[PDB]
């Protein structure tokens, strides 16, 4: 099932700590998108956040993956179901 | 470059039962050609929704202008335009 | 897998009366069957408001949006879906 | 009688871990207590988030009050309180 | 049960003359009867505006909505509905 | 002359418990007077929230600001002011 | 005693060029005489904007809607009413 | 040349007490000036709350600007900037 | 002096299409005049929608207001108003 | 390409005066150049608040997002963006 996800970042205004949790988030959103979970990223324009699109089975599975974000504490998300559109040319 | 668009559907409840169904007809023709040639990348439906919520890739502001301008539904649109940069952390296209 | 999903009912003025007393009961009908067989887990009325509140159970995005296109009502219909998850500290089902 | 409850979790950041597991398990035995009493009857998580929305049976406006007063998170919550009331076309129990 | 009752009215254009009068003079009747009963305890004009705040003393959700659903007004109106409780600091009556 | 009142509290959390609890009672003791003078008319709680919802009862929009503006919580609170008025239906 | 209050028209248009001009003329008429009378204290026209920004000087909230239910401009008019006071630094007149 | 101008006052709870009043004290000599010299027209209180609504008077939006950039408030001010124009059913003269 | 404009148009599903043409050329005249003066300094259209968002640079509100409120398009208009101020920052002229 | 872009400016009270002056600085030198190079062609002051309305010209999305990054105040800026089309009634 595919999912329209929106995420804002607000981190903390305060270390280095910063740099091992940024590439931590990145490596995390590699897996995921190398596994097929996280289909499509997207950064918006002029923001510090992403516009995705996660194919997965479940809400729970999709919550998991949310809740394992080393960025999760600091985000704002935003989650939308999409269905199949019968004007469709091509895969969902 | 990429567009994210949603697009709520109003239409009028004293259509010509005939009118509404040519009209459905051409919009579907026409996004079926746009998908056709890559402009309506992905499309989409909001569960429980009318309407769409998509992705365009086109070359200008312009261009996704007149594109939207052309569809036969947009008398009664309610359209978003958000636009879409590439994320550092994309694996793939 | 659970969504909550509120509806907001909105009949046109200068709706034929007859009719909408055939769409009336219509929607009683749909409704009733699929509680009957499930997938409407839960309905409830949003007291002062003509509308409802409710659980629907069903296996994919698309199984929900095809029974809630399906509903006599969808036309007049303002509807919000939002997908629930199942919370670490519930005792029992979800 | 029922409630349709939304609860958003906004623990204080810089708080000492120690005593920020001994809240939640304090908030989780809470919970599993008043589930067990059967007044927290459907307790879910809207997927991405942290919080909860449940539906409570009570007896009361002041009940439900004095419940939610109750919970070892209150001070940090924001609370949406909605009366649910019973749908003519519902088929089974409430 | 007290409930903190919002109602804003909003009459059609096209609505006819006539049937605007039978329209008022049968809510005023209904409303009449309801603060008579008691189940309507307060009624206030929102000044400026056609509509009303009003506190209503029900026994349940489920008896208010009836009352609320029995108004004339009620397919123009917009509802807003909020339990009240008790308030530790209260001198007096509620 | 009625107003409808809203008010949400809103604590500091580095606030001093003692504090809390005597800003708390000087607030309590404030409103006591008022609703025994009959300018705070009707006081209730929202359910499930930190805050009340009040009908006041003076003889104009000074005299309410005043009485807002004295309470101790004045600073945590946020409020919303609305005036009601007469209702020809009412019995 | 003061309130300010934001008034915005919107005049249905079907109606004939001459009716127009008779509900114009009288709504004029009706602010006319309450300006010099002084409830209508001051009148502004909110810019771009078929609507108005008023503070009206009056001795009570039931004087106020009354007079505003008066309009004849009311039923095409969305109101909102806020209460001044005096401000401890203000100079002048209010 | 008329604006309508709301301010909210949010001021820091870790102030140093003699700054919160030289502070405020140095807002209430400043705009005791602008209201003097007539560019402050009006300046009203919303019942209820810490900030102000105003008319300010001037010549050009770039005069309003930097009248407010020089509040001694500002930087804890939440405001907003609304032109007014002159309404032709103004009877009086603003 | 400066404002951003924003105008949302809503044409009614009423419009002979001969007068909506009439219209439309009607405000596309009007709005060649007051760029070709001056006062319609900046004319865009928002990408997807029909509307324009627009800087003007006139004498006054109540010159805006009149130009506005001249405007062809006007009764189907829903207009945002902001003043615009000359920025520190802003290398050569406004 | 055009793009109308609302920016709000909020500097956090705990700021070290000594990196607010910094910033400051930097800042209104990066939009001078951006300015001067093109891609920054409107630039006004909401009047009464901190912040701009402005108008980029720029070639991409992406070009647009890495301007609003590189700017000293992004960390601090809520921003706005919104795609900028011809209007058939332009008048040059
Ligand atoms: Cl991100
Ligand atoms: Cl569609
Ligand atoms: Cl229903
Ligand atoms: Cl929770
Ligand atoms: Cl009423
Ligand atoms: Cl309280
Ligand atoms: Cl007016
Ligand atoms: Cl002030
Ligand atoms: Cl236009
Ligand atoms: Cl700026």
């Amino acid at each position: 099932m595919l999912y329209l996800v929106r995420m804002t970042v607000n981190l903390p205004r305060n270390p280095r700590e910063e740099e091992r949790l940024k590439a931590s988030e990145k490596a995390r959103s590699r897996t995921l998108q190398e596994q097929g979970q996280w289909r499509y990223l997207w950064r918006t324009t002029g923001k510090y956040g992403n516009i995705s699109v996660f194919d997965v089975n479940s809400h729970d599975e999709l919550h998991e993956i949310l809740w394992s974000l080393p960025f999760f504490p600091y985000l704002t998300i935003d989650v939308e179901p999409l269905s199949h559109h019968p004007a469709r040319v091509g895969k969902d």
